[PDB]
């Protein structure tokens, strides 16, 4: 199955930029030249530019609204179209908003869609409950069929239509929840592995009931969206909000190897580089070769290695 | 219940200076206000004043035995006290010699408590065994029932009285532990989990064994004194005795976070951070933050996350 | 059993020097000393005397074959003979490329040993496959009977006799195999523990499972080839091919210690340390530290802790 790499050079969703660079940064690093090497057909749909909205005001607290969503509505149409011929969509951020889009306009081709979110957040804040009103820390509330109504209508989201519920998510790597989240996911039901949970099962069992949880009854599209914030500070830390005590490089690998396993990935985002925030230029170095690696992980490449079919190297 | 915080700005267990400035590196860090924002009420003892016994001069091999004596009686008479009015205590040090008045004070109230020792140290050597004569590294020995009679009355202990059995506490993190010391805990027949059972049967299995030895029997209060040492020196290296291949940061949590759950803290002893050990300011700074951090997981604070009840954040 | 440390100071196998350096670097740090407070009996080989074989020009792509092919001649004959004298072989290299000696005397006197090797790579690209040329890179391939005549006679190396079939080695630690090596080992059908197996089952079953494997038909000899990048480079950094999300300090000690307990070890390997590569002073000081501590863990080291039998301590 044909790989669509789509560029999503978006910080809107964020206080701060930067986060806007991480398509080039990873690109810079020869992401699609080594995807290509991969078994997968491989094609650049580019980077898609972004129209920012004029007088964007603050909707309420959340910060510009009107740009988050019309960034989105231009993404989820382009990964629909990508969606449609039957090729995984691969979204580079760019900031988590645009799992909104990514999201959405993957959903439009594959409704029974599953997603798995590793993140060291639950980015499930709703307009109401956000401290902040920055809109990467809420595009699972937008997404959400349980949330629809639960906070008044956002300028600039009204095309957007809740696509999965609360039962189609599995959480990975959380530690970083607010006393709002933890109420939404603990009263929603969501089904989560924080670090508790991974230190208690370790990384293959989490995987083997994020699986049957997710695909014990049906088997149906995975949409992966990895925000490298999942991962500790230690492996990623060139990203707008590091969190102490995350997920290991080898486990991260771990997800993304089963994850490839199943055949089911349909769609993936690679979101929060943020090549602005190294404190040294190897930080960040570390951080893009961390993401490639994921990505290159869920495409094939394997730990134990890989070679070519129907070739006698000896 | 009530928490009431103790601080031991002592030294005197070991050879150089330093330790006794950890109790105020701890609350600049803010650790009495974070406390206030769990769900137990916070009380602040303040810190105690030691009063230097003159001309005490080495009983044998042993260092400074009557002042080291003289402080362990006063912390156990508050310990006892605060115990006494039903609130749970928590001692910031200061050396480990430290927990011979913390665990005395505490089994005056509740003599059928049990003992969660989380060290890369079994502290466990007695006057005759020792080769440094630091008494930071021989607290256990004046408190175990089998240990008594085996050595010398040290000066400045005779208020001691041997007030727990080998079979009451487990040892969690042992990875430097002398000769005299494993001949000790192999004898006596201690429980314990060394690194190389860590790694054997991962943090998860470590607790459910923990518990069902010390308390499948019956349910008694547990005493859980933590050295930062436990942790590998890459979390908390601003210590006088740093040992590498330690407990992670994740499995330090994951200890308090299940011994919070059990609903039995009782008693508790953050000890051995040097803020005079950190290479750089930053290590200082490190080693501070997760000791506050494994403070705050001991009473209620999880990764997962927090909220308050009766409290529609919607 | 007695020990017998024999030093293998030859870098040739590598395009680049400083290798040879490494047996100076760990007998500076004591490691002589160190085993000699151990349960067996010490003896020091000294550092062999390798002649460089003048006009060594390159066979085809490999590099230095005679200078290498010799070396391994000479270690091979020193090997078989400890071995013969019914002592424990302890090389300290050196680059890899010195196992075809080592493993090759070893199996003079133990035809049925097996081969563990920890290493980040699989080391059995032959003189075809190789995309180097470096030796260090091709030792399994000439020790393997099945891929006997799978490639050219190299000059210095037809004293060599494929001694170990493929059915009685097992790979620990691999995360970065060239695909014509990934071919060999799955079409040879060659048992390994990449990475990806050592998160998926943890440690402590990967030996459980490599021991069954080896060991649940019939006892034999070991053979432990530890080349330290096997570790994650945080922990052996310095070392020609560094690999990062390798295996943690704890994990190199547990297949240590898990090694030792089976009292099988009869050959011992410690390469790749290279005290030129360090960032740091540090950086090489972590380095050898490490090597030091895994060996004296293959003879008896515990981090629950040793003590001397028939000893009173107290
Ligand atoms: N991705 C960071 C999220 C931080 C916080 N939950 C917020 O919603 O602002
Ligand atoms: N806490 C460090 C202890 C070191 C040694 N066991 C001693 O008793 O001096
Ligand atoms: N020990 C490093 C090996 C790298 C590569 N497999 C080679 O054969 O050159
Ligand atoms: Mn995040
Ligand atoms: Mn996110
Ligand atoms: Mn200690
Ligand atoms: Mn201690
Ligand atoms: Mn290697
Ligand atoms: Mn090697």
């Amino acid at each position: 199955k044909p790989i669509e790499i789509i560029g999503a050079p978006f910080s809107k969703g964020q206080p701060r930029g930067g986060v806007e660079k991480g398509p080039a940064a990873l690109r810079k690093a020869g992401l699609v030249e080594k995807l290509k090497e991969t078994e997968y057909n491989v094609r650049d749909h580019g980077d898609l530019a972004f129209v920012d909205v004029p007088n964007d005001s603050p909707f309420q607290i959340v910060k510009n609204p009107r740009s988050v969503g019309k960034a989105n509505e231009q993404l989820a149409a382009v990964v629909a179209e990508t969606q449609k011929n039957g090729t995984i969509s691969v979204v580079l951020g760019g900031d988590h908003s645009m799992a909104i889009g990514s999201i959405s306009g993957h959903a439009r081709v594959h409704p029974d869609l599953c997603v798995i979110w590793v993140d060291a957040h639950t980015d499930i804040n709703t307009p109401l409950t956000t401290s902040s009103g920055n809109l990467c820390g809420q595009p699972v509330a937008f997404l959400l069929k349980e949330l629809k109504g639960k906070f008044p209508d956002v300028p600039g989201f009204s095309w957007v239509t809740p696509c999965i519920s609360a039962k189609d998510i599995v959480y990975i790597g959380l530690r970083d929840v607010d006393p709002g989240e933890h109420y939404i996911i603990k009263t929603l039901g969501i089904k989560y592995f924080s670090m508790t949970e991974v230190d208690k099962l370790g990384i293959g069992k989490v995987m083997e009931e994020t699986f049957s949880y997710l695909l014990g009854r049906k088997k149906r599209p995975i949409h992966l969206s990895f925000d490298v914030d999942g991962l500790d500070p230690v492996f990623t830390p060139a990203t707008g909000t590091p969190v102490v005590g995350g997920l290991s490089y080898r486990e991260g690998l771990y997800i993304t190897e089963e994850i490839y396993k199943t055949g089911l990935l349909s769609g993936l985002d690679i979101m929060e580089v943020n090549p602005t925030l190294g404190k040294t230029p190897e930080e960040v170095t570390r951080t893009v070769n961390t993401a490639v690696a994921l990505t290159l992980s869920c495409f094939g490449t394997k730990r134990e290695g890989n070679h070519k079919p129907e070739t006698d190297y000896l």
